[PDB]
């Protein structure tokens, strides 16, 4: 009913329908600029003002029906942004409509843009730009309603150096020099389908395209382009699963996009061009279940949307889920639970490390005065999973439950809704099952904290051996260590290494000459897979392996995935012997790092 992380108009009195944007990138001053023309619909009768959120925005005019009209800004409300109030130059009936073109400049700390140098490149010798609005970063991109519960559709011109390529979450319209400037092309995109605005994406930077699909191409620098294609040779295949789960794609293109270290996410679900990280090329496809995850956003999350981030959940909640059953799919069953037990294991720590009275633990959230970004962590994704998990042992198995999901998807398709609207469907579509729903403990699992209140269950085939060698390591003594040897990975999966050392990390810290003879042993320090290393370092940190000081240090500023990067720097922070280079290693680096990144490892690093 009311999105407590926006200032604008909320639905209820105007909703945006279009947006047509015209701007320029300026890498010199690291701006964009131009003109934000939205269609806005009235709610009301004689309607003559409305607000508009803004982060750190330049408005330089706003025209309406050819003449400008009084704006105002108010003051400043913290990450929330500036609100801006327009005047009319006509009263609005209920559903009429009136575009106002907002001339506008966005501000070099704008919080959903990274501009980077050519040294911060792969090429080395061009500049680069990429956005993440979501949750409430788009304010700070254009003025705007920064709200999930208003879906719009968007056409747009950009203007970048010829030399460059630039990419929006929508369908390309062609390219052309631009008129105005014999230095500068113009790529033009439409995007058909209403989205909200955290779904609005661009990056402009020396990007070529590889094609891996009949709908489906790889961008990123010339020197990640054919290992990014190799990686996710997957992808059609995990969309015709994902169309058989949820129905049909009705976003046309699906391109992938993989950024330079510094994105802060594994995969961003921007619709027709996914950014994801450059951590995920393991060489060998073991982390595309990302992949999956982020096509599986093209039903929960950008079809059925999430009305304000309070039911942030049911965006991840249901995504987690599909992903799972795309992976399962191709991987059998028993994987399917080998990660969903994971799953579980990554809700223990998150618990554990927040709290388990922790207000963020809860499944459905109050961010009343609450950054996003400050709140955001494995908790709606896990713990809503578990939840659909639960849900689906408890009214008849996975075939049922899909089937739910399909009709779910269908019934709330390009909406945004509640968590009470998901509930009352799955009351109306199981009403034959309402006994068995009355028996679910509906406080406990969507507005409590901790962990949920049953667990589900979980098949142990592919999980045993991860448990086995992880309980002889705890367990094992100084005269014990001589046994292991590298053949106790012969039958163990990337997956499963990874699983072992997250149970081991789980039970640290251990000896120090335990972790010195699983390098002996084991060789980590070999692996590239960003989650095996990430979880193997941790491991070494915790133990006080003075070693792995570096190693850490390294893989936690050469790339800015959060995931890693923030438990990395915590790591390292709270061991004595390298504390001291923590925070200098972050004071260092915070001019170059991700906007939202720097702040939040300053805060876990207590440096703000
Ligand atoms: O479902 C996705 C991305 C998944 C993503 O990358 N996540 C989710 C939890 C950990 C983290 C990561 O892999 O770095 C999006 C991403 C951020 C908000 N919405
Ligand atoms: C990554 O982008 C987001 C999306 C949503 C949120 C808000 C939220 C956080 C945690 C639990 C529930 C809701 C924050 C950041």
């Amino acid at each position: 009913i009311v999105d407590t992380c926006s200032l604008a108009s909320p639905a209820s009195v105007c909703r945006t329908k279009h947006l047509h944007l015209r701007c320029s990138v300026d890498f010199t001053r690291r701006t964009l600029t131009g003109t934000a023309a939205l269609t806005v619909q009235s709610q009301e009768d004689n309607l003559r003002s409305l607000v508009l959120d803004t982060k750190d925005l330049t408005i330089e005019k706003v025209v309406i029906n050819g003449q400008e009209v009084k704006y105002a800004l108010g003051e400043r409300q913290s990450y929330k942004g500036s609100p801006m109030e327009i005047s009319l130059p006509i009263a609005l009936s209920k559903n009429q409509e009136i575009v106002i073109e907002i001339s506008f400049e966005t501000s070099p700390k704008s919080s959903a843009l990274q501009w980077l140098t050519p040294e911060q490149t792969s090429g080395k010798e061009h500049p680069y730009l990429f956005s993440q609005c979501q949750a409430i970063h788009c304010r700070a991109i254009l003025p705007c309603q920064d709200t999930p519960s208003v879906k719009l559709t968007y056409t747009a011109e950009v203007s970048v150096p010829k030399e460059l390529v630039a990419l929006m979450s929508a369908i390309r319209d062609g390219e052309t020099p631009d008129p105005e400037d014999p230095s500068r092309k113009i790529y033009k995109f439409i995007q058909k389908v209403p989205i909200p605005c955290y779904l609005i994406a661009l990056v402009v930077g020396a990007l070529e395209s590889r094609q891996i699909g009949p709908r489906t191409l790889v961008w990123s620098e010339k020197e990640q382009v054919e290992k990014s294609a190799y990686e996710f040779s997957e992808t059609e295949s995990m969309l015709k699963i994902a169309e058989d789960l949820g129905g049909p794609y009705v976003w046309g293109q699906y391109d992938l996009l993989v950024l330079p270290p510094s994105f802060p996410y594994g995969g961003m679900e921007n619709p027709c061009l996914t950014f994801v990280t450059p951590t995920l090329l393991a060489g060998d496809k073991s982390l595309s279940n990302v992949i999956a995850h982020e096509i599986s956003h093209s039903w929960t999350g950008n079809l059925v949307t999430n009305k304000t981030w309070d039911h942030f959940w049911l965006n991840e909640g249901h995504t987690v889920y599909l992903e799972r059953h795309i992976c399962g799919r191709l991987f059998g069953e028993k994987f399917r639970h080998f990660n969903a037990l994971g799953g579980w294991g990554e809700l223990q720590n998150s618990v554990k490390t927040f709290g388990e009275t922790h207000p963020f633990t809860k499944l459905v959230v109050d961010l009343t005065d609450i950054d996003p970004d400050v709140a955001y962590s494995s908790v709606p994704y896990e713990k809503g999973f578990a939840l659909l998990f639960y849900l689906e042992q408890l009214l008849g198995g996975p075939e049922i439950f899909l089937g739910f999901l399909k009709a779910y998807v269908e019934k709330f398709s390009y909406k945004s809704i509640t968590t009470d609207d998901w509930k009352d469907f799955l009351y109306s579509y199981f009403k034959d099952k309402v006994d068995v729903l009355n028996q679910v403990d509906w406080n406990a699992w969507l507005y409590s904290p901790g962990l949920p209140p049953i667990k589900p269950n979980y098949d142990m085939t592919l999980t045993n051996a991860c448990i086995a060698l992880s309980q002889r390591w705890i367990t094992a003594k100084e005269d014990d260590l001589n046994s292991f040897n590298a053949t106790d990975l012969k039958d163990l999966s990337s997956h499963q290494l990874n699983e072992f050392l997250a149970q081991t990390l789980q039970r640290a810290p251990l000896p120090l000459g335990h972790i010195k003879r699983m390098q002996e042993v084991y060789n980590f320090n070999a692996i590239n897979n960003s989650e095996i290393r990430f979880r193997w370092l941790r491991l070494c940190i915790q133990s006080k392996w003075e070693d792995a000081i570096p190693l850490a240090l390294k893989m936690a500023t050469e790339q800015g995935r959060m995931k890693f990067t923030r438990p990395l720097f915590k790591d390292l922070a709270a061991f004595d012997k390298s504390h001291d280079q923590a925070v200098r290693t972050y004071q260092e680096h915070k001019a170059s790092m991700h906007p939202v990144t720097a702040m939040l490892v300053g805060k876990d690093l207590k440096v703000d």
